[PDB]
């Protein structure tokens, strides 16, 4: 079947760094640009970042501009996505999927962030 898991989530402290990796199956990665998205409680869904077939071309939310990398592995069929300089405003559940707004199973069943003094 078509799945996403998302792992590498954890608890860390503002400043910190985590990296998320999403290991695709049951379909043909590589024919998919590829998003990380995050819900948080009050904030609801915000995209985070996109990343094209090949990984040519890559954005980014506002927010995290200069602080998270995404990138995949066509190789492994994996996403990534690197944080550095972590906020609590990060604080997240956060989801890999095909689109923006995929729902699953193109969205993930997610990894937590937490960003916690
Ligand atoms: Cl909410």
């Amino acid at each position: 079947q078509v799945q996403l898991q998302e792992s590498g989530g954890g608890l860390v402290q503002p400043g910190g760094s985590l990296t998320l990796s999403c290991a695709a199956s049951g379909f043909t990665f590589s024919s998919y640009s590829m998003y990380w998205v995050r819900q948080a409680p009050g904030k609801g869904l915000e995209w985070v970042s996109s990343i094209n077939r090949v990984g040519s071309n890559t954005d980014y939310a506002d927010s995290v501009k200069g602080r998270f990398t995404i990138s995949r592995d066509n190789a492994k069929n994996t996403l990534y996505l690197q944080m550095n300089s972590l906020k609590s405003e990060d604080t997240a559940l956060y989801y890999c999927a095909v689109g923006m707004y995929a729902a699953p199973p193109w969205r993930g069943q997610g990894t937590q962030v937490t960003v916690s003094s």
